[PDB]
């Protein structure tokens, strides 16, 4: 049973789960990934690797990608994970000097992986491998764009350090546009991609339906995770979550912010909803008859349908994995699967 603040009867009834046929090999090859590439303690890894359901949650998701592909980006996806677990410990122990020498070396390393990949930052390393692999899939035009919309995430990681330092809990709407880069909106967006096999060109992913609907499923994504984890992120002293700018800038109490942030999820729905129609409409008008045609419309048809599929994959994530079980930890400002 989903807690009653979290619970939407409509993804539970309207958004049926999926689940990749790789899923069992990927939930094995990410955990030994983690172990080769030293990204988490062997005891840490056997303990609580497969119950963050990391790979669950990319499975749920990319449906249809290539098991090549759905590997690279669930290992990316997993470092990412590890990555969010450094920085929160590099402001909880003020290792400024650290931080800013790890995001020098990720903007390095995200325009030249090969040459990390032996890197002595494990987490360098772990991220230059998984790069390299994204990166081989492709045309160069896309491994640019990803390389440039992930300078922007590491550039937002940065704003939340000085944030968080500081004291400061962002304003409402200067925290909608930095989630949208600290969620990392546009590489979950690029990854449908190599997932159904094609570079879109950008008259093609730049279509209006193609872009809002990406962007909705984003935006309940995040949105849907502030919610969920805003009591592991109160008691680890996070102030990046919408429901904290609104308790900070908008006096409202607890309950009112659940309550707002949860209104403003189910908004994301219904309006992705109208906008999925038009989506899947374009995606019939490409298919003209051509051979290019039929390509670019299966693509957009396989990513909306994938844009569909974060929905419900990110919403029982959030009642499934370890993550966010803040209630069984003995402190809970150090979630137990961090390394401090
Ligand atoms: C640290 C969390 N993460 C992805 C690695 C950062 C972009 C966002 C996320 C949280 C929960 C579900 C899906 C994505
Ligand atoms: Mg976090
Ligand atoms: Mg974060
Ligand atoms: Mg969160």
């Amino acid at each position: 049973a989903v807690p009653p603040s979290l619970r939407l009867p409509v993804i539970e009834a309207a958004f049926p789960r999926q689940l990749h046929p790789y899923w069992p090999k990927l939930q094995e090859t990410t955990r030994t990934w983690l172990l080769e590439k030293r990204l988490m303690p062997a005891d840490k890894v056997e303990e609580y690797a497969d119950g963050l359901c990391y790979t669950d949650l990319m499975a749920g998701y990319y449906l249809g990608a290539p098991d090549e592909v759905l590997q690279a980006i669930a290992d990316y996806s997993a470092w990412f994970f590890v990555w969010d677990d450094r920085h929160d410990r590099d402001i909880v122990h003020g290792r400024a000097g650290a931080w800013r020498r790890l995001r020098g070396l990720l903007h390095t390393a995200l325009d030249s992986p090969g040459d990390h990949l032996h890197h002595e930052d494990t987490l360098v390393a772990g991220f230059a491998d998984s790069v390299r692999r994204l990166y081989a899939f492709l045309p160069a035009t896309w491994n640019a764009r990803f390389a440039r919309h992930f300078h922007t995430v590491i550039e937002a990681y940065d704003r939340e350090f000085h944030n968080r330092t500081r004291g400061i809990v962002p304003g409402v709407e200067e925290y909608l546009e930095l989630r949208r880069l600290t969620f990392a909106h546009w590489i979950w967006t690029d990854l449908l991609e190599p997932s159904s096999g094609c570079e879109l060109p950008d008259a093609v992913r730049k279509h209006p339906a193609y872009r809002r609907a990406a962007l909705l499923s984003q935006e309940f994504a995040a949105w849907y995770n502030d919610l969920c984890s805003l009591p592991k992120e109160i008691a680890g002293d996070e102030v990046h979550n919408l429901g904290i700018s609104l308790i900070t800038h908008h006096s409202l109490t607890l309950e009112e912010a659940i309550g707002e942030v949860r209104r403003r999820v189910e908004e994301c729905i219904t309006e992705f909803l109208a906008v999925e129609r038009d989506a899947l409409r374009f995606a019939d008008e490409l298919a003209d008859g051509t051979v290019r045609g039929k390509e670019l419309s299966g693509a957009v048809r396989a990513n909306v349908g994938n844009m569909r599929n974060w929905f419900s994959s990110v919403y029982w994530f959030h009642h499934e994995s370890g993550r966010y079980m803040v209630d069984s930890w003995d402190d809970r400002s150090t979630p137990p699967y961090v390394n401090n």
